[PDB]
RNA sequence: ACUGCUCUUUAACAAUUUAUCAGAUCUGUGUGGGUGGCGUGUGGC
């Protein structure tokens, strides 16, 4: 609810900021002025700031190869969820392959294009090799 | 400590009923166009 779900409470501000293109701490300055979310940890607010780093780049970067299409026709809906998903392993380091990526598939469903979840996981699939010892 | 373990490689068609051989006008700036009603009073004839 509170700990886990935190993604799927800001990935809003993810996708605002993917649109918004401004400076990530005004991003989650206005989200927070949007509305008093309580299913956060702030503490996993601070990591959804800190998923700015370049390595966003390259965690697209790390399915870069593997990819079964291009990335801008990725949706910045699926972009910003895969991205940040990908941040928890990627540079963060938040949990195993199958606990962060049941987070991906399970907290995406309010926000997916009505198959997002397919693609997400057969893609995410590079997800096992990211964290080998799993 | 003590709600939280993969669901498995992206939108997912409406179009529809004789019938066919397709079957000259692109003007104006000539110009009229850019204080009274009523009442009362007075006086006159």
């Amino acid at each position: 609810a509170a700990r886990r779900r935190a993604r799927e409470c800001a990935v809003q501000a993810l996708y605002s900021w993917q649109l918004s293109q401004n400076d990530i701490a005004d991003v989650e300055y206005q989200f927070l002025a949007e509305q008093d979310v309580k299913d956060v940890d702030v503490l996993y607010f601070r990591e959804l700031l800190a998923g700015v780093a370049t390595n966003t780049a390259y965690l697209d970067g790390l399915m870069k190869p593997y990819l079964s299409r291009l990335l801008e026709e990725l949706g910045q809906v699926e972009k910003a969820v895969l991205r940040i998903a990908l941040y928890e392993l990627s540079k963060r380091s938040d949990v195993p392959y199958k606990v962060a990526i049941n987070e991906a598939i399970e907290l995406a469903k309010s926000f997916g294009a009505e198959d997002s979840h397919k693609f997400v996981n057969g893609v995410l699939d590079k997800a096992a090799p990211v964290i080998r010892p799993n």
